[PDB]
């Protein structure tokens, strides 16, 4: 119903880029092509809680969110999946040209394709989901965009995967902070699974970053406790009329 | 992205329809409303392969795919998931009315409030996922909706869960035919964990059902092979000019 389609979905998508602009080609973009990125890990590892703003064009006004963005946030999602978000490479073009913030370009990257094209529309980092990749895949994955200039924030959902995910040498984890068994997005997942990781994860400039579940001041001093560095944040932050003041409280929160 | 938002719909979802119909009034109507179950356990060990169709209102001309279906297929899924779907009680029972076969609720069943509810709306069996049930919930939804003179779908994505399913009596199985790992959609899936299954299984009335990543004749074939009782069907019989003739063909490529 679900999840046979996303997957259905993504690999025609990509026949359809790989047929207008061929794989050896955008190889040679990525690599021709001058870029000096902006790191995602030093704005994720700053002091203090971090904020990411996630632009979603489904599930002009744009122009004037990405400015209140720009002041507020410390880095930006795009989504670029096309079926079941409306994302486009023209969408994180769109918003590249706007922001000085760095770009995660979020989709499902299964492929170096999209890691050359993420390197070519100008994203600073991309999102590898650990459910989707085995081990081979993912440190070529992981390994390429790093060679790019590129940071990587890698998605895990359980125990296993931050295991996988801890043994490959990963630096920015973020938990999505569901509950299958239990059908509820909560903090108790992140909770659970940041008590696993080592000590030497922050010293060793390990980043924490969740999403999900946290609107309340209390949810928000769960994450200090919990050494989370960053929150991911879609609606919360698109239906606020002042997104500064909304980061600037849970900073205060957070910090306080 | 994905996952934590399909949770929190439902969530509020449940929470909407509780305070129309609260739980124990749905009770009370799935206990005392009188209505004979169509056996859906009967119409897919039928010999042969057994066709399930799915009802989609989104992701009159559904009275007519409605009378075609009827004379096509041996069973019908109705989606009633609200925020992803656009499925809702008065379209199941838009359905029910103009149909003899039985039907499946499929949706997130995680309350014993969509199990009366399922009842009272007229559908003859429920969609259960072993991913979203702890053991003890799954047993109970799994013994309440029997207790109701419903069947029960029970949908497997991995070898866990069938074992899990398996170890809790479990008697019809479907196997999505996604691999996360490879990013793919295929038989392979059903083929290696339907190995797995006892050589007891359709001998005590184990029912067998697939879908996903199936569309030509030699992928038919497979599914004889493996033993699939029943395939569950989407796009391709909404998109069919001639129903009656595609499941025609699909049961004698497997029959052959």
């Amino acid at each position: 119903m679900i999840l046979d389609k996303i997957v259905e979905d993504k690999k025609k998508r990509l026949e359809e880029h790989k047929a207008k602009i061929p794989p050896e080609e955008m190889k040679r973009m990525a690599l021709e092509c001058n870029r000096k990125t902006i790191s995602l890990a030093k704005a994720l590892s700053k002091p203090g809680l971090s904020i990411v703003a996630v632009f979603l064009k489904a599930s002009v006004d744009l122009e004037e969110r990405i400015k209140q963005y720009n002041e507020a946030v410390d880095a930006i999602t795009v989504v670029t999946e096309e079926d079941h978000f409306q994302g486009s490479p023209e969408y994180l073009k769109y918003i590249r040209e706007r922001t000085n913030l760095p770009i995660i370009r979020w989709d499902f990257i299964i492929d170096e394709y999209q890691v050359y094209e993420a390197k070519v529309l100008g994203a600073d980092a991309i999102f590898l989901i650990m459910a989707i990749l085995d081990d081979e895949t993912f440190k070529r994955l992981y390994d390429l965009a790093y060679s790019l200039g590129l940071d990587v924030v890698v998605l895990v959902y359980d125990e296993e995967e931050l295991k996988r995910a801890l043994n490959l040498g990963v630096k920015i984890i973020e938990i999505m902070n569901i509950n299958l068994k239990t059908f509820e997005v909560s903090m108790d997942t992140t909770k659970r699974l940041a008590s696993l990781l080592p000590e030497e994860f922050r010293k060793k400039d390990g980043i924490l970053m969740t999403i999900g579940g946290i609107s309340t001041d209390e949810d928000v001093k769960r994450l200090k406790k919990a050494g989370v560095d960053a929150f991911v944040i879609t609606e919360a932050l698109m239906e606020a009329d002042n997104p500064k003041e909304l980061v600037k409280h849970w900073k205060e929160v957070y910090n306080n």
